[PDB]
C-alpha cells in the first residue's frame, strides 16, 4: 500500500495518568497516527524527603503519555533531543517489529532529530522506553519509558466475545529508581552524568530499588491529584513498568476484567485481586465500580507500596450499598 | 432483600492447615455465615535456631484460619481484640466491596470489638489482612493474615464445565518475616512493639525476608505435621501469599488443575509444574495423587524452600505403580 | 503393558541452545525412549573478567541438554557419575510422577550409575535438575539442571486447535549463579566444595544473584554464537529457569504464541510482548520472524540482561519490509 493515501490525524499527547482523547471502536479506516515527543533531562524530587535525581524524560513526565492507536495503524512519532540535554536517546517500541523496536533507527543526539513509522499489528497494552546501546537499564530507571495501546479496531471484548466498554481510562506508571546510596545508606550526590554512572550501576546491580513510584514520586496520585470515578462506573486502569515486576490491586475493589500481560486477542481474567505484570510489559484492568469513598491503588507487595511509593488513591462519588458491605455493629468495648 | 429473613449459620474455625467443614455444592440458598475470630499478639519461635518473634494474628496462628463460603452468600464476622493486646488492629478482605475491604469499618483497639458484613459476590479463593492505616506491611509481615474461600455454588468446574470435587483440602500459608539484623547479621531483640518499629521498617525496606514459612514456623508441616493423602485421592491445596510471590510447587507430583490467581470463574491451568501466586492473592491447585511416599511441596525458588523455610511434606499411603515410575537398576559401581 | 513389548529409540543428546532431532507429530507408537547422561563438576569461566566457578554439570554444560520425548512415551534415563567427580548427585523430572521425581531413586556417588524409567503422562516443557538431600539450592544454582519437553503426538496447537509447527528450536537454558563475596565486594575463592559450602550458602541466602546468564556465560548466546533465523521462519524457544523467575522478551519481536508456564494442553497466550516464567519452569513461545537484522533476546529485568548476564542475540537473514517498519526522517540536525 501506498502510505501517501492513507488519512493522516496529529494526536496532541496529555500528562499522565490522563489520556488523549480517542474512539474505542475505530471510527475511520486505518490511518497514519502522528506524535511528536521532546526529550527533557530534568531534576525531579521524588520523595517527601527531598530527594532529588536526574531524570531522563519523554516530554517531561515519568511515565511518558500513553499514546492510543487502533490495530494496523501506523504510528508515526517525531522524536526530539534539543539542545538542552546532554545525552544521547532512542526509543523501542514493544508494539513494533524490527530494528529492536525501532532503537536502531532513531538514535538521536542533543540538538538532532528523527521521525520513526511503524505498523501497529498487535492488538494490546505495551511498553515503550529508551534503550541506547551499552547504556539500556540506566536510562530506563531513570524515568525514560511509557506506555503505548493499541485497541482492536473493534474495541474491547470480554471472555464470551461480548463487547466492555470503559467511561474513564488512566494510565499509571511504575517506576523503579535506585538511588545510590552510601555505605552508611544515605543518597548520594552526582555533579555529571558521566561521574555518576559506575555508582548507578552499582546501585542498579543491589536489585533493590531505593524508591518504586506511581507517576514520578510519591504521593503523585493522592491529595488534589487522586484518580477520580463515580459508583456505576467503568474504568480501564492501563499500569506499565518497563524493568521489573508488579502486583496492581485495587483496594476495596477488584480487576473484573484483567489482560495481566496486556494482549487484547486473549480472553482476560476475571475478578481478579491482584495481578502480575512482569517486568517489561503494560496490562490493563477492567473495573465498574459499586461504592464510593476512598480506595487505594497500590502494589501489593505492600512493602514497596507503603514504603517505597507504589501507591495512589481513587476518590469514589455516589451511594453507599448497605447490602454489599456495612459495619453491623461499630467498634466498640 | 431483608437480610433478616436470610438463614443464618455459624461456623467453628479450625487451625491450618486444616479447614473447617463445608459443602462444595451448595445444599441450602445463600445463607449469613458467622465466624468470629479473637486476635491474639504472642510470641512465635519460628526456626530451628529459636528465633522468636512478636507475631499478630487472627485466632492465635499464621496464618489466620481459612474461611469458607459460597458465592452470594454474605460474610458476618465478629473481630475481637481483647485488652491483653497492645496495639490496634482491622482486617481486610479481598473478597469484599468497599471500604478498603472492610478495613476502613472494623478498627478495633484493645478492649474493643466489631461486626462485619459483606457479600462474597466473587467466586474464588482471596487474602485477608490486618491493614492498619500508615503501619501496614508491618501487621501483615508479623503474620496478620489469612484467607477466604468463596466456593460457586455449583461446586469446581474444569475447562471443559464438568465438575472437579475434592475428597480433601489443605490450606497453606506462606509467610515473609523481616526480623531485624545487626551489621554482623545477628537478629536484634526489642522491648516494646513502638520501640521494634523503626527497624522493622528498616529490614522490611531491604526487601529480603530473613525467613518464608509455612503455616508459621520452618518445619510446621513436616513430621508429625505432614500433610496426608491416599493414591487416588483428590487434594485442593490452597495457598496464599499476602505481601510477597511466591511458585508453589509439588516434588513428585504437579497442579492438574490450577487456579494459580486464584478465581473460579477463571479456566484451571492444565498439568503446572510450578505456578505463580503473586504477592497479595491466594490460588488453588487441584491433584490427584498417583504415587505413595514422601513428597514435598514447596517454593520453588530453592533457596527460600529449603534455606530460609518454605518447604513442607505429603505423606502418602498406598500402592507403587511401577508402569508410572521405577528404577530400572539402582544406584551400583 | 509388558514394556519389554514397546519400541526402544536411542538419543544423542546436542549441547545447547541446540536441540536432538525429533518428530513434532509422532510418526511411531509409544516408545522407550533412552538417553545417557554424565555429570560433570568442572570450572567454568562465567563473565568476561574471567570469573571461574566451580560449576555442576549433566554433559558438561550449562544448561543440560533439552531431552525431547512424546507423551506416554517412557524415558529411561542411564545416569553416570564418574569417579572423576567428587559429589552426590541425583536427578528430579518435573515431567514424571513419584519419589521426588526420580531423585529419591536416583542418588549415585562418583563411580556409580543408575538407570530410571519413567512414564511421560503429560505434555509440556518441563524442568529437570539434580537434587540431593540437604543440598538442593546449591547443586542447583552450579548448574546442574536443564529441561525436557514432551509433545503432544499430534504436535503443537493455537488457541484454536489448528496446528502450530516449528522450523527451528532452541534451548535458552538460564541460570543465577550466588559467587560468594567478601565485604569489599570481590568474589572470594574456595579450595574445595566443603570449604565453599557455608559462604554459598550465604551467598544464596541473600537472594541476590551476582550473575544471571543464558548458556552458561555473559555472551554465551551472542558473537560467533548467536541464534539465527531468516525472515518467515517459525522459531520455538524454550526457555527454563530451574531456580528463580524470569521475564523472556525478544527485542524487535514478539511471542505470537506463548506457553508462559510450559503445559500444552493450555491454550497459548498470544501476542505477548513479555512473560513470566516462574522459578521453577520451563516455558515456550513461538514466533514467526518478519524483518530481518539483530534481535536481542533478555530477560526483560533490564538489570539482570545488560549488567548481570541475561541476554542472548539472533541475526535474521532476508528482506526488509518497510511497510512494517520505516526510518522516515533518519537522526539529523
Ligand atoms: O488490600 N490491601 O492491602
Ligand atoms: O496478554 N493477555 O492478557
Ligand atoms: O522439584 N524439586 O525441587
Ligand atoms: O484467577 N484464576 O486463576
Ligand atoms: O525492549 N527492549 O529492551
Ligand atoms: O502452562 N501453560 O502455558
Ligand atoms: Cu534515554
Ligand atoms: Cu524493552
Ligand atoms: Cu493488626
Ligand atoms: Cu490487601
Ligand atoms: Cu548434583
Ligand atoms: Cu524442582
Amino acid at each position: 500500500v501506498d502510505i501517501s493515501t492513507l488519512p493522516r490525524v496529529k494526536v496532541d499527547l496529555v500528562k499522565p495518568p490522563f489520556v488523549h482523547a480517542h474512539d474505542q471502536v475505530a471510527k475511520t479506516g486505518p490511518r497514519v497516527v502522528e506524535f511528536t515527543m521532546t526529550i527533557e533531562e530534568k531534576k525531579l524530587v521524588i520523595d517527601r524527603e527531598g530527594t532529588e535525581i536526574h531524570a531522563m524524560t519523554f516530554n517531561g513526565s515519568v511515565p511518558g503519555p500513553l499514546m492510543v492507536v487502533h490495530e494496523n495503524d501506523y504510528v508515526e512519532l517525531r522524536l526530539i533531543n534539543p539542545d538542552t540535554n546532554t545525552l544521547l536517546h532512542n526509543i523501542d517500541f514493544h508494539a513494533a517489529t524490527g530494528a529492536l523496536g525501532g532503537g536502531a533507527l532513531t538514535q538521536v543526539n542533543p540538538g538532532e532529530e528523527t521521525t520513526l513509522r511503524f505498523k501497529a499489528t498487535k492488538p494490546g497494552v505495551f511498553v515503550y522506553h529508551c534503550a541506547p546501546e551499552g547504556m539500556v537499564p540506566w536510562h530506563v530507571t531513570s524515568g525514560m519509558n511509557g506506555a503505548i495501546m493499541v485497541l482492536p479496531r473493534d474495541g474491547l471484548k470480554d471472555e464470551k466475545g461480548q463487547p466492555l466498554t470503559y467511561d474513564k481510562i488512566y494510565y499509571v506508571g511504575e517506576q523503579d529508581f535506585y538511588v545510590p546510596k552510601d555505605e552508611a545508606g544515605n543518597y548520594k550526590k552526582y555533579e555529571t552524568p558521566g561521574e555518576a554512572y559506575e555508582d548507578a550501576v552499582k546501585a542498579m546491580r543491589t536489585l533493590t530499588p531505593t524508591h518504586i513510584v506511581f507517576n514520578g514520586a510519591v504521593g503523585a496520585l493522592t491529595g488534589d491529584h487522586a484518580l477520580t470515578a463515580a459508583v456505576g462506573e467503568r474504568v480501564l486502569v492501563v499500569h506499565s513498568q518497563a524493568n521489573r515486576d508488579t502486583r496492581p490491586h485495587l483496594i476495596g475493589g477488584h480487576g473484573d476484567y484483567v489482560w495481566a500481560t496486556g494482549k487484547f486477542r486473549n480472553p482476560p481474567d476475571l475478578d481478579q485481586e491482584t495481578w502480575l505484570i512482569p517486568g517489561g510489559t503494560a496490562g490493563a484492568a477492567f473495573y465498574t465500580f459499586r461504592q464510593p469513598g476512598v480506595y487505594a491503588y497500590v502494589n501489593h507487595n505492600l512493602i514497596e507500596a507503603f514504603e517505597l511509593g507504589a501507591a495512589g488513591h481513587f476518590k469514589v462519588t455516589g451511594e453507599w450499598n448497605d447490602d454489599l458491605m456495612t459495619s453491623v455493629v461499630k467498634p466498640a468495648s
